[PDB]
């Protein structure tokens, strides 16, 4: 029945070991393990799946500096191992092995061996003697304790003050983006935003602000140019660029996801294995413009506003690096670590707040069309009923199919159909647009790449 190394793993120490398919015998009864560094060497920390590591508890109380561990080296031990994942079997590496003392409590145990859709469950005497000289220590946390704003927005400008007062040493002002010190919106912006929620007049509006602002038209005209759309040819003007080769709604959405972005900072940090900064906006953002496409006629959000929001989505990864840096840091590592909980869950856990309330909070005070602000707002709560719900509606179904086609966006779950009955949308039909939209990931990159350069 069970593969060579797993065998050699257990040895003659689980004699009540049951090789099943993992099936709905409880999601938390599931066991895992993650593998660790740092200059000391190597560590495997035991937790409950649907646990949060808290590698900062774990480094305290070990005196250690821990961190995910390199992928070369994840991808050396599992090829060899001829597994996906590595279940909490610790003599599969020898490595000096920590168990969070939850895992004790469970009376049975069950671990995933990767991919086969097949699982070992045995009892908790079994765990017991498999780790034996493991050391048991408190650093995997529930998440049911920890309480993500999804549903309270009244309380936002409150909690986004105190993670400030308490995280930084800025003064808290009046309006947020003046306590955050961010510069004032400049003219090109203002422009683009009032054209954007205004659905009055012409293309030559558009191309008038692309021509006032000289670097705008500098890139657009790049953009226009370069090789993703070389089928173009020679690119006569900024009018060219716009009506013909780019087209209206991208231009004026990539303009204002630029014309927000200038008053950032890069991000001095990243969890190593997520897509980079743009790769994620450019893959919501053609997500959301594909599902608002599909929805029924008389219930079709507008395209270009489903498009903004998708690009905008993740905006707050670029203020909370800029705002909370140190904190950041850990993010980025507890993401690393834990990439099946989502980071609203880690913000909150860290600094009482999320990247989607502070988003949220700057596109308001920036008069950003509401559309966009709830967008970001509610993308984390596939609940959420109020105002334009829509919108954050298809940032999260998005979220959700790209991330189980495995693009590196973070944690996922299953759409469930309630959410396609909502929306009035075809599973089917969904599901092959979003495996055709995956496949077109080299020209998403490049995409992203001319956005980045």
């Amino acid at each position: 029945e069970l593969p060579v190394v797993v065998q050699q793993a257990l040895g003659d120490n689980a004699p009540g070991v049951s090789f099943r398919s993992v099936s709905q015998i409880d999601t938390g009864h599931l066991l895992r393990m993650v593998l660790l560094s740092d200059d000391q060497g190597n560590l495997q920390a035991i937790c409950r799946r649907n646990d949060m590591l808290d590698l900062e508890a774990l480094n305290k109380r070990l005196g250690r500096d821990l961190r995910m561990m390199q992928r070369r080296e994840q991808v050396r031990v599992r090829q060899k191992a001829g597994l996906q994942e590595l279940p909490a079997l610790p003599s599969l590496t020898g490595w000096p092995t920590v168990v969070d003392r939850r895992v004790d409590e469970l009376e049975a145990v069950a671990l995933e061996l990767g991919e086969q859709d097949l699982g070992l469950m045995m009892p908790a005497e079994d765990f017991r003697q498999l780790t034996a000289k493991a050391a048991r220590h408190d650093f995997a946390v529930d998440t049911a304790n920890i309480s993500v704003n999804l549903d309270n927005h009244a309380a936002d400008r409150d909690q986004l003050h105190s993670a400030i007062k308490r995280f930084t040493g800025l003064r808290i002002q009046q309006r947020l983006e003046d306590t955050l010190e961010l510069p004032p919106l400049p003219e090109t912006a203002q422009r683009i935003i009032h054209l954007r929620v205004n659905p009055n007049a012409v293309m030559g509006d558009l191309v008038d602000v692309v021509e006032s602002d000289p670097s705008l038209a500098a890139q657009v005209v790049s953009w226009a140019s370069s090789s993703f759309y070389a089928a173009a040819g020679r690119v006569h003007s900024v009018h060219d660029a716009v009506s013909r080769v780019l087209g209206f709604d991208l231009v004026m959405n990539l303009a204002m996801g630029l014309a927000l972005g200038r008053a950032l900072k890069h991000p001095q940090d990243h969890p190593d294995g997520y897509v980079d900064y743009w790769q994620q906006a450019i893959w919501q953002a053609q997500s959301a413009g594909i599902l608002a496409s599909m929805m029924p006629r008389g219930q079709r959000p507008l395209f270009g506003l489903a498009y903004l929001a998708g690009l905008l989505h993740n905006f707050g990864h670029l203020v909370l690096a800029q705002v909370f840096p140190p904190h950041f840091k850990l993010v980025c590592r507890s993401l690393e670590v834990s990439p099946h909980i989502d980071s609203s869950v880690i913000e909150h856990y860290l600094l009482g707040i999320t990247r989607e309330q502070i988003a949220a909070q700057l596109m308001e005070n920036w008069g950003m069309p509401d559309e966009v602000t709830l967008a970001i707002r509610y993308q984390k709560n596939p609940a959420y009923d109020g105002p334009h719900n829509v919108y954050a509606r298809l940032l999260w179904l998005g979220r959700q199919l790209l991330t189980e086609r495995g693009v590196a966006l973070g944690a996922g779950e299953s759409a469930t159909q309630a959410v396609y009955d909502e929306l009035g949308l075809d599973r089917e039909l969904v599901q092959e647009q979003f495996d055709e939209l995956v496949r077109r990931k080299d020209s998403i990159m490049a995409m992203a790449g001319m956005m980045s350069q």
